[PDB]
């Protein structure tokens, strides 16, 4: 046993902090990326150097269109974890021009987590009982407006809403396989949300599912 | 003054009833369709015959991909109403194979209403003060599971959630232009929801916005 | 065989409107008051003037405090309808140092419990009526008032009270649904409101229950 | 300068766990009881056994009913911490014919108001402390119990009570945020729970407030 965490958007502002923090706790991290390959590798450099083969970068396109389906690209991201360490215990989902753009950011921000969670669960489902880890938890992040800046009020509230239903609904559907699913949002530092994430992923939080954490 | 209602999915089971009912009340209806052109025209036949030039069918593709954006296809649907009657007072939003499908049904069911509402409001915004109608209301329908049958529990709950936030958020954002926005869902006949829709669209409901109606 | 409506706090302001509006639709009205005799009798006379035997005033303390229990007082008020007219089809619940604090407690409990008990009695009376002898459209409306119109309450205790009342509405809807009794609420958005009341009570709302209507 | 925690209903079952758990983290604990003297003294002795001057029992009636007002009783219980230890940093609120009905009313008001008043007093004490002299981590936890563990309540009145309590949590969080006092809730999903309490009270939750944690 050494547990494994997949942090999507792992080189972004938040994701990195979550990643540093899950790694400090003794998790092996998969550091997901699209655009930011260099920073992925810096981060992987820093952690592996601190503790060897404890981190991998992995590129994945989390957009609405990459013809390869998002459903499949998502399943492949989770697969990177199994190929490389053979388990995945933790998932953290972190003008016409403008309009089509906002609609697409809406789609992947709801649909990527959905498919990343189908995938995560499918694998746990397939792992045999004896060889399953003991503490599977999924955290959906939701963000302030400042961090979804290319936004009007309304679209943001739609995305929060679906994310909100993802969390409560999977919490339920996925309890038979012992998978907790929780959320962290604002609120009506990076170091800060990280402690929440660490607690929800910790053994302390075994009986906690369905819960939308609020922060500041 | 004779008010105008746009009922998307207007030949489907529910939509038709809503349409017959808004028309009985004295609304001129635009009967939206994609696949079901024949039934659109039967319905238009029945109402115009009952009361002349009081109904038009209009085809629109409400899918996620029809390269023409949904944003634009939506704006064009609302435009059909203005071209033909010069006003629009009422909007009613009514295997990899399987997965991409569900993701797409998710996208258009959240995003079509969003863009149908941007469009509706834009026009009202552009109409001059003197020539605006007096009672603009928008109703978002949400449906039982039986009517979104190609579904798992979770996806359905995501869509409800975004729809839910659309309704509350626009209610707010769109109150300066006097546009009420409300929802009708189940519940935790066709004739039945129709009366709710008629009331929310009626002058009786002037001070009602933000409200999610529940039914049975 | 003319429907009967029980409006608590009929004597002054929102109560009167609602009673007046309901009366103008042809219910017989029972106008509860506590301290405002002039107002309840004046109003009842006016109404009885317009249509004979159509209104009565009925006195009750609905504060929270045998010396008579709140339950019994609430049961007798509901009984004053049967006695007088044979039936009761509609209930509208209008909410109305160390010293401020105990009074703010008393108020809180009074606003939650009086409706709770009223709803209990109403419903027990329905259940005692032989099956074939019941009315065809039982509905209950819980009014929530703006923070600004009940000045003795801090933000917190107000929210508490709003929370108790939403619970009762949603709870009682589910719990009474077998007796075909609908329970709904009118509250402020984020005779104005009498039309919503008329609607919820109307035969057109036969399937609306457990709804919190938002009015501003 | 050792932190002090006030647990209502410490005497039996969930209360004891929580007090025990909090105590095992090194708070000084004030163990409220009403009727169960044996339980509160036994437990306090055990704890004081393990570490001297680390626990005391303190008696209070927290029912809803000068003859002493609930407010004053709640103020004095909170005062029994200052008096004894100089400070109070953590509050945990554990909820615990015609006749059943009046008792079910009394219970309801007691469960909403006792916490409300407790939170008032706690917070007044914080505010009277000169600025530079306050503790660094004030937190409040409102426990909600399962329907099954408080048998005297119908579904409806329970939901009412749950609603009052969620209101207080979310309300008091916003209202006390200027005094750097956090308010959160633990409730059932749709020493198990002591770890969540420890967490919410811990320095790692400095930015968590207004959260309803869901535990089953």
């Amino acid at each position: 046993t050494v547990p494994v965490a997949l942090v999507t958007g792992a080189a972004k502002r938040l994701g990195s902090g979550i990643a540093e923090g899950l790694h400090a706790e003794g998790y092996a991290v998969c550091l997901h990326y699209h655009r930011s390959a260099a920073e992925a590798n810096t981060l992987a450099a820093t952690l592996n150097a601190r503790r060897p083969n404890s981190a991998i970068p992995v590129q994945a396109d989390l957009s609405n269109v990459a013809p390869v389906t998002l459903f499949k690209r998502c399943a492949d991201l989770v697969a990177a974890c199994y190929t490389h360490w053979g388990r995945c215990d933790v998932l953290v989902n972190n003008r016409e021009a403008m309009e089509a753009a906002a609609a697409d950011l809406f789609g992947s921000n709801a649909m990527a987590p959905y498919f990343l969670i189908k995938a995560f669960a499918h694998r746990v489902a397939d792992t045999p009982a004896e060889q399953r880890g003991t503490n599977y938890s999924i955290v959906n992040m939701v963000d302030a407006m400042t961090s979804q800046p290319l936004l009007g009020y309304t679209i943001y509230t739609m995305a929060k809403g679906a994310l909100e239903g993802l969390t409560r609904s999977a919490a339920l559907e996925l309890a038979p396989l012992q998978i907790r699913v929780n959320g962290v949002g604002p609120g009506l530092s990076a170091a800060e949300v990280s402690d929440v994430v660490i607690f929800l992923c910790s053994s302390k939080a075994k009986y906690v599912t369905g819960t939308c954490v609020k922060v500041d």
